C-alpha cells in the first residue's frame, strides 16, 4: 500500500 502525494500519478513506490 502507498499514499497518494505527487503531481500527474498518485501511488508512491
Amino acid at each position: 500500500i502507498w499514499g497518494a502525494s505527487g503531481k500527474l500519478i498518485d501511488t508512491t513506490a
